[PDB]
Formats: C-alpha cells, sequence, structure tokens
C-alpha cells in the first residue's frame, strides 16, 4: 500500500560531464534501495555564470540527455528493475524561438521513464526576477524564456504527478490548477537562494503540501557552486576578474505528507550529493481529503 | 507606522457576559492607542448545536446596537478614534425564510469610529470538516455562506482584505483580495485545536507570504462553557443531548509582509488578552518592488 519514492540533493557545476556522473550514481542509488521514482533539482545538467554562458552550455545539454536516456536503460537492465526519473535540465531554443528573435534557453523538467523515454518536458513558467534582500539583482528572465503551457498531470508508479519548478512555487494558483487536473503529488525541484531559503523554502513547501492535500517533493541544489569553465572564459575573453563566482543554493531537501509533515529531510552534515527517500501512503491521501473536503467546497461561482 | 491590535478571547453562549469582556479589549485597545482592533469570529456567542445557533442570533442584533453605541462612548470618553473589526451572527432575514433558508448568517462586522456599520461580510467558506482525532462538524447545517467578495476597506491602517476562519485555507481568495489592492489580511476564528497544533501559524504566515501583506490572526482561546440554563429548559433538553464544551486553540498573531511573526499571544496568560503591531508601509512597499509577484503572475494561463 506505500509507494517510495527518492529524492536527491546535489551541487551542480559547469562541467556537465561532472554533473553526470553525480546523477548517474544518485539514479543508481535510487534503484539500489527500489526507489519507484526519483526527483533532482532545477538545472541538474549545469549552472552558468552569466546569460551567455548558459546559452553557451544549453548547446551541450541534449548530448547530456542522451547520455542520460542510456544511463537509465544502463541501470534498468543491470539492476532488473524499473525506476523514473524527473530531472531539471536546460534545452537550446527552438528554430521557431530563433525566427522570432528568441535565443534564450528552455528551463525544464524532464520525466523519463525506464525505458528511457521523455514523457514530459516542462518549461518553467515563473522566472525568478528578483531584487534579493541583502544581495544580488537577479534576472532568470536575461538567460531563460519562460514557458507557455500547463504541464499534464503524469501517471507515475507513486500516482498523479503535479510538475513545477523552483519560483513556480510562489504562486499558489499554479499548484491550485495542479491539484483541480487531478495532482496527487506535486513536485518543486530548485536552485533556491540561501537568503530567501532560510526565510520561506520549508514555509512553502509545507503551504502547498497543506493548501493542495498533496505529498510535495522538494528537490534542492545545495552548497557553493564551482562555476568554473576554461574553455568557455578562452573563447568569450574573460578577465580573471569576471571570473569569480560566489553562487550558493539554500538545499534542505525534503518530503512532505498531505497535512504538512516532514517525513524526509536532507542531512545538513554534508553538502555534497544525497538522497533521501520516503514511503508515500495512498490511503492516508485518501483520508485527508475525505475527512477535509477541500474540493468540494470551493467557491468556483466568485473564484478563478 | 500605523499601530493595530488584535484580541484574543473566549465566548460563552451568554451574549451580555460575551459584550462586556469586547467592550473591556476595545477600551484597552484605545488605552494602548491602537488605531483599529480586531476581534475573533463568533465574538458575541458560540452555541451548542444548531438549534441553540438560532435561538441566540435572534439577539444578536441588540447585541451589535448595543456594541455601536459602546464604540461611540469608549471613542467620546477617551477622545481617541477606534475601528472595530468583530465576528458576530445574524439571524436569516424575512425573506431567507420565505426562501425557505432558516439558517443563520456568521458575519466579519466592519464598525467605525462613528459607530457606522461600514462592512458586513457574510462568510464564503463554511466549516464542513471531520476533525482529525476531534469531533464531526457542519457549519452548513446553522449557517448560510456568503454571496460576495467583501470590497477593500480603506482602514485607518491601509487596505484592509477581510475574511473568516476556514476562508484561510482557499489561497485564491486572499490572491483575490490582494488584487483588490489589500495591504493588509485578517483571518478572525474559532480555530479547532487539533487543526489549530496543525496549520494555524503555517497557514497564516504562507498567506502572508503569498500576498505580500500584513496577516491578522485573531482567535478564540481555551475551553468554553457554553451552557445555557434558559434555553436547555425552554427546549425540554436532556441533560445527555448537552453539548457544551468547546475548545479554541488561540495564539493569535500579526505577521508581516515576508512571514515573521511580529506579534504574539502570551501562552501564560489565560483568558481575554491584546496583541500590539506598528505596522510599516515602507517595508511592505518595498518587499513588494523586490519580488514583484503581481506583475509576474501567469493570467494568461491561470486567469
Ligand atoms: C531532450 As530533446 C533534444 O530529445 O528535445
Ligand atoms: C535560470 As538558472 C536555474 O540556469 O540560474
Ligand atoms: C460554530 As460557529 C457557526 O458559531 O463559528
Ligand atoms: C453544531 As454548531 C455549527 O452550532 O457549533
Amino acid at each position: 500500500k506505500l509507494k517510495r519514492v527518492a529524492v536527491a540533493q546535489l551541487c551542480s557545476s559547469a562541467d556537465l560531464t561532472k554533473n553526470l556522473k553525480v546523477v548517474k550514481e544518485l539514479i543508481s542509488e535510487a534503484i539500489q534501495k527500489k526507489a519507484d521514482v526519483v526527483f533532482l533539482p532545477e538545472a541538474s545538467d549545469y549552472l552558468s555564470q552569466n546569460p551567455l554562458h548558459s546559452r553557451y552550455l544549453a548547446q551541450k545539454s541534449p548530448k547530456f540527455i542522451r547520455q542520460l536516456q542510456s544511463s537509465i536503460t544502463d541501470l534498468v537492465r543491470d539492476n532488473s528493475r524499473n525506476i523514473d526519473v524527473s530531472i531539471g535540465v536546460h534545452l537550446p531554443p527552438s528554430e521557431q524561438d530563433l525566427l522570432e528573435g528568441n535565443d534564450r534557453v528552455r528551463n525544464v523538467l524532464l520525466y523519463i521513464d525506464h525505458e528511457g523515454k521523455i514523457l514530459q518536458e516542462y518549461q518553467k513558467l515563473h522566472l525568478f526576477d528578483v531584487d534579493v534582500p541583502n544581495g544580488p539583482i537577479l534576472k532568470e528572465s536575461k538567460s531563460v524564456q519562460p514557458g507557455k503551457a500547463i504541464p499534464d498531470i503524469i501517471e507515475s508508479p507513486l500516482g498523479k504527478l503535479g510538475s513545477a519548478i523552483c519560483y513556480d512555487i510562489r504562486f499558489p494558483e499554479f499548484s491550485l490548477k495542479l491539484r483541480s487536473m487531478g495532482a496527487e503529488i506535486l513536485c518543486f525541484p530548485s536552485a533556491f537562494t540561501i537568503k530567501t531559503g532560510e526565510a520561506h523554502w520549508e514555509l512553502l513547501g509545507r503551504a502547498r503540501a497543506v493548501d493542495t492535500q498533496c505529498y510535495v517533493l522538494m528537490p534542492g541544489q545545495v552548497g557553493m557552486h564551482d562555476l568554473s569553465d576554461p574553455e568557455w572564459e578562452k573563447q568569450s575573453h574573460m578577465s580573471a576578474l569576471e571570473k569569480s563566482s560566489r553562487r550558493e543554493s539554500w538545499g534542505h531537501s525534503m518530503v512532505i505528507d498531505p497535512w504538512g509533515k516532514i517525513i524526509a529531510h536532507a542531512d545538513p552534515s554534508t553538502v555534497g550529493p544525497q538522497l533521501i527517500l520516503a514511503d508515500l501512503d495512498r490511503e492516508l491521501l485518501q483520508e485527508i481529503r475525505n475527512k477535509m473536503p477541500l474540493w468540494n467546497q470551493r467557491r468556483d461561482d466568485l473564484f478563478h
């Protein structure tokens, strides 16, 4: 009656090859621990130094993904056991995007099944354009093009999955829509800031969980990112002065039940890659919804 | 800076005794130089059952009229203005009865320093819930749901959006109030212990962070005695059918637009208390400027 989920925490560099190794190891560990699906953070392929760097690295992501698809099938074959993978990546703009003068990268959550088949590419809807309190001005929209579609509910081994990315968590109407469409589980793969993480990360996960009566999965980037890329730095004629980076992610990856209880949480004693596991209870989810029938009580006559 | 008072109390079924407590809290709020005081849901009474509620609701109009007079009296005596936000009940109207709607109204009144009712908000989302490890409650057995989104009130503290208790759980409502211009939201409540321990703080902070508004949370607290000998005699009730015990969560608080609890009820004081907060419009504006959520919504897809 229980379904096992794995949630991964990691620290993306600008080196896709090294990031892939980490990703493959975590998927391998997830199959070992008999997780039905493994969830990895936003930007698990790479993080970049600036908007031009991002577009450069996005050109390498199709290869990363093809290699990942192969790694999944290899791992499924060798372990005699299925697993599905949800993972944040970037993708280059399409020909039509370019025709329309849009050369920004797509911030994409991939769902890949045990056969290495891509079932969904969810393009991030709400982009992180924020002045961080006691921190930098961040404008995701300079590097990333916003999505134009609400992601379909995924029939995963765990149950009905609603997909979202990072900043998406802050717009409750999105999570409300996902539940309305039939979601039982929401995910928010993220590269979340320290300053906003300390304040809101746990609050937002728990809020979305209780709002929607869904399990909430929170795969987060952690630690100080090594964004070094000597070959690109050479190509773009960058001075050592412009080379430096101190980008840092909140981590605190967790799983939350439909009542807002944290049932799994990352170990704070490491800033390296780690996996957390949780057993999801459909009976508990159904009980909670029965006892407090929020979706039978909404005022559609006034809102929406 | 503008000063708000948030009241925590414990309603009995005695409207006369409840009114005395309400008047004392409003008086105390004026002494402390609060410009508006916010009192919980059901500050006029709490009832044993649907039939008791209908009986007590008939007494509510007198309670409200006496409160209106009491507000102008306190303001005059103290030589200082205050506005009052307070949860009460109203009996069904003549038209309600003719239309077969014999249910009481759960209403949040906004009463200004002149004792004028500026708004009568009727609760939109009614508490029909099987409480985990608690009782099975069905508010809609005695209460009729509201028909309107309440207008933003230009209060002395700023733009106020109003809501009642369970309303807090439906984020679209708070989102709409912010879209209408809210700077401050209130959720006067009689909140259960089991859901309170779980969600009270979480939901308040969430709505504040969701909307970049100050959030005010006036709550009922402690064990209620809803005994009413006069009613119990009139309805010829046996002692075995009596349901006079209720418990409320309390933990009344004020929350800033960043989710920080800036005022909170003292857990050591039993019974009626008041918490004060100085609200900062510039902090609110700064938060909204730095994270421009309302310039970033996807109405093309969700609205
Ligand atoms: C990840 As692809 C290049 O098959 O859209
Ligand atoms: C917009 As990003 C997750 O590549 O910093
Ligand atoms: C239990 As009631 C309708 O007085 O809040
Ligand atoms: C049963 As009742 C809504 O009068 O507390």
